[PDB]
């Protein structure tokens, strides 16, 4: 019968914050669902009476009105034939005033509503995973400019969860995405807004991939970890030859758990319309540019292979926190098409690990959301370290919505803020089909 394996609410509910339930259904889906929201009937009333609101719908936003009061999900589980037993869930908490204003506020006026079918709204976002963020060390040298309650997961998940479903995006490239965020903040928040998601974890946390079902469904997924593809995948044995003769720059290379996210999408618009869709988080050691320059050699060698090979000639998206700015190797040879054997960044971390080659590639890749000034901002640091990479052949770029600006991104200091939940800013843009 239809049953809620999962029925969950969020610990932290703010005003103008959608509460997204975690809802893990069997037997059943979600559109053959019921749904029904209450309220508490006055402040403190210790739920003895309940006030049904208008909202019908998986999400409740709550309004100003509703501080001080608890929340109640009723849920009838559906499959389009027969319901099963129905649950009811109350919020432990009561409903919080939130931070008066968020940096994505504006940014969401570019943004209104799902887009057309000829368009792919890409976001990529390194939305700081909770392994390092609770950290003493982040508290107190990294962010100490930051609120505390500020850095705390439950109030950065509520904010990520409004920015992200406020993009109405059709294709979210995540990094830094904690094992737990997942499963329980991105899964219910974006499954509500018809998205979907795919986890590609490598310690405590990792890359995540969604797609909104109504454009897109998922047909393959080809994830690699660049150490093992590099080492044993006979498709890079030409770059693995180049490094025979740095062993000290190889060795430091296979080192890294980095890893690149790969699904292929299909458009449920156009049968005809495929697209191959990466994600990365390259290397971040400032001295490691001759790393991040393999790692993507060997990134966009799989991409070819997946998207020319094992497809029969598909596009590519590429999102990423690529940890490289627009003046460096790694960024000419992706823009290029080829980076030359004396680049300085083939000794960007000394003589002992210098590991000059040539290296060339035929994708025609434009950054979406171009150079802006930084997408990172944090105490010591800014610069411009993520990308949305589009395939010219097929694609181009039908709008770009604004970063925050320098006075937003700076009201407290740096970031993260009381209103901005990650060191670094989202790229949110609109491609066409060409
Ligand atoms: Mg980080």
């Amino acid at each position: 019968p239809p049953a809620f394996t999962e029925l969950q609410l969020p610990r932290y509910i703010m005003a103008g914050f959608p509460v997204c339930p975690k809802l893990s259904l069997e037997f059943g889906d979600p559109a053959s669902s019921l749904f029904r929201w209450y309220k508490e009937a006055k402040p403190g009333a210790a739920g003895s009476s309940w006030t049904e609101t208008d909202v019908e719908e998986r999400v409740y936003t709550p309004s100003n009105a509703d501080i001080g009061l608890r929340l109640k999900l009723h849920c009838t589980p559906g499959d389009g034939q027969r319901f099963g037993h129905s649950r009811e869930l109350e919020s432990v908490c009561v409903v919080e005033a939130g931070p008066g204003t968020c940096t994505f506020d504006h940014r969401h006026l570019y943004t209104k509503k799902v887009t057309e079918d000829a368009l792919i709204r890409t976001v990529s976002y390194n939305i700081l995973a909770d392994t390092y963020a609770q950290t003493e060390f982040s508290r107190t040298v990294l962010y100490p400019y930051c609120a505390p309650y500020a850095l705390e997961l439950d109030y950065r998940q509520n904010l990520i969860q409004k920015e992200l479903t406020g993009y109405n995006a059709d294709v979210i490239c995540l990094q830094e995405v904690d094992r737990a965020v997942f499963s329980d903040s991105l899964v219910p928040a974006l499954e509500a807004f018809g998205l979907e998601g795919v986890f590609r974890i490598k310690q405590h946390e990792g890359l995540a991939t969604f797609y909104r079902k109504s454009k897109f469904s998922l047909l393959s997924q080809h994830d690699i970890s660049f150490y093992e593809a590099l080492e044993s995948d006979p498709l890079h044995k030409e770059l693995l030859e180049k490094l025979v003769l740095y062993p000290s720059a190889q060795e430091k290379v296979l080192q890294r758990s980095s890893v690149l996210q790969v699904s292929v999408l299909q458009s449920t618009k156009d049968s005809s319309k495929r697209i191959c869709v990466a994600n990365t988080h390259l290397y971040w050691h400032p001295k490691g540019g001759y790393i991040r320059l393999i790692q993507m050699a060997v990134a966009l060698a799989h991409i070819r292979h997946v998207s020319c090979d094992l497809y029969p000639g598909i596009p590519v998206i590429f999102c990423g926190d690529f940890n490289s700015t627009p003046s460096t190797g790694m960024y000419h040879f992706v823009i290029n098409g080829s980076i030359p054997e004396d680049h300085e960044d083939w000794a960007s971390n000394g003589e002992e690990e210098r590991c000059n080659m040539s290296l060339t590639h035929f994708f025609k890749l434009k950054s979406a959301c171009g150079e802006p000034a930084y997408t990172n901002y944090v105490g010591g640091f800014h610069g411009c370290l993520d990308y949305i990479f589009i395939d010219l052949n097929a694609l181009e770029v039908e709008q770009v919505i604004p970063l925050p600006s320098h006075e937003e991104v700076t009201t407290h200091q740096a970031l993260p803020s009381v209103s901005h939940p990650s060191d670094h800013i989202a790229l949110v843009c609109d491609l066409k089909w060409k």
